[PDB]
Parts: C-alpha cells; sequence; structure tokens
C-alpha cells in the first residue's frame, strides 16, 4: 500500500526557517508528481507548488513562489517543503499529496495525514451552497463554479474531521476506486455538480473541488454537509 508520512511540523517564531519532508513508500517514487497543500485552521484548501516526474521540475503557487522551495531526493524517497520566513498566514497543516503519472492529471490521488506548521489571475473556484443541512437518505447536489472553461479537469475530495481530503472524482464524472456508487459528478466547461444520491452517515463531511485544468491548481471553499433531523427543516447558505 502506498503512504505517504509528513514530518517536521512545530510551533516556530515568525521570520524562522522550517524545513518540512514527505517520506514516500510502497510504489515507484520516480514515476510521478509529489505535491504540498496546506490547510489554515477552520479553513480550505491551498495549493503550495508541486515536483513534476521525469523533468524533475518545480511549480509553484504565485502565493509563496520565492519564499517556499521544494525539493526531492529519489535515493531517500523523500520530498521537502522549505519554508523561509514565516509569519500568522503560515500557520496550517500541511499535506503531501501525490499526482498520478500522466501530464494532464494533476488531481491528487494519495496524501498524509499531515504535518502542522503553529506560528506564535488565477482560475477562481466558487463553491454553493457554503455551509448545507440534510439528512440520512436524502439526494444532495453540490455545485462548483470555475471562472473560466476547464473542459472537464476537476476533481472533488472528501475531507472528515481531523482527516486529510480523500479523492472522490476526477475527470468530472470518473469515480475514484473504492468510491461508493452514490457519488456523481457531471459538467464540462464552467458548472459541474456533485451529486449523492441518498445520505449515509460517513457522507457528513466538507467537499472541496479543484481544477486542474491551468497552473497554479485551485480549489473551491468548500461545502460542508451537516445533519439535521427528518423532522427538522433543511437549511443551506
Amino acid at each position: 500500500e502506498v503512504q505517504l508520512v509528513e514530518s517536521g511540523g512545530g510551533l516556530v517564531q515568525p521570520g524562522q526557517s522550517l524545513k518540512l519532508s514527505c517520506k514516500a513508500s510502497g510504489y515507484t517514487f520516480t514515476s510521478y508528481g509529489m505535491h504540498w497543500v496546506r490547510q489554515a485552521p477552520g479553513k480550505g484548501l491551498e495549493w503550495m507548488g508541486g515536483i513534476i516526474p521525469i523533468f524533475g521540475t518545480a511549480n509553484y503557487n504565485p502565493s509563496v513562489k520565492g519564499r517556499f522551495t521544494i525539493s526531492r531526493d529519489t535515493s531517500k524517497n523523500t520530498a521537502y517543503l522549505q519554508l523561509n520566513n514565516l509569519r500568522a498566514e503560515d500557520t496550517a497543516v500541511y499535506y503531501c499529496a501525490r499526482a498520478p503519472g500522466y501530464s494532464n492529471a494533476y488531481y491528487f490521488d494519495y496524501w498524509g495525514q499531515g504535518t502542522l506548521v503553529t506560528v506564535s489571475s488565477d482560475i477562481q473556484m466558487t463553491q454553493s451552497p457554503s455551509l448545507l443541512s440534510a439528512s440520512l437518505g436524502d439526494r444532495v447536489t453540490i455545485t462548483c463554479r470555475a471562472s473560466e472553461g476547464i473542459y472537464h479537469w476537476l476533481a472533488w475530495y472528501q475531507q472528515k474531521p481531523g482527516q486529510s481530503p480523500k479523492l472522490l472524482i476526477y475527470k468530472a464524472s470518473s469515480r475514484a476506486s473504492g468510491v461508493p456508487d452514490r457519488f456523481s459528478g457531471s459538467g464540462s466547461g464552467t458548472d459541474f455538480t456533485l451529486t449523492i444520491s441518498s445520505l449515509e452517515p460517513e457522507d457528513f463531511a466538507t467537499y472541496y473541488c479543484q481544477q486542474y485544468s491551468n497552473y497554479p491548481l485551485t480549489f473551491g471553499g468548500g461545502t460542508k454537509l451537516e445533519i439535521k433531523a427528518a423532522a427538522e427543516n433543511l437549511y443551506f447558505q
């Protein structure tokens, strides 16, 4: 089994440097990409950058470009995120994720569990509703909109409390392996949806959509699916 393990997170002072490591196992290290995705507390996902296989080149998020350094060591089967001149904004759980060995598959099929760092023009992805209340056995459809055409290069992730995001859908309608039938995706161009046909207890999570048409890779703000009783009124905003 594929396993990514982040380490090096701790409590740091503003202005300090900190290096994070992503140790990878259970697959051929050189055939794939490695990316860093962070998450501020009670916030959404933010792509830091990535290393492309074969060329070994690094791409960044303009937001952190020039400040952070993504490196790799094939002999150690480790990828690195070098944090420099840290500040409040950087307080986040840092994840390392694997992108498949395909030139147009820049979604994340595997993630580590994360390492917390505590400091003492792009395609905008808009999600709706930002928060929604529903019951068991209900059909729900949630929406993602891109600010421009992204063909059908859209992925959906499910994120459970204290867990790392898990790939649900890629190619906008392709289900990831180990993903039940009740999850479906549709769309092309700018309008995409995710449908859960009949809600189960496992499904009450935060869903994120992510475009992979162009760099930088960008996520939606999220939809938090909360539970309520069948006798309760539905809520969404």
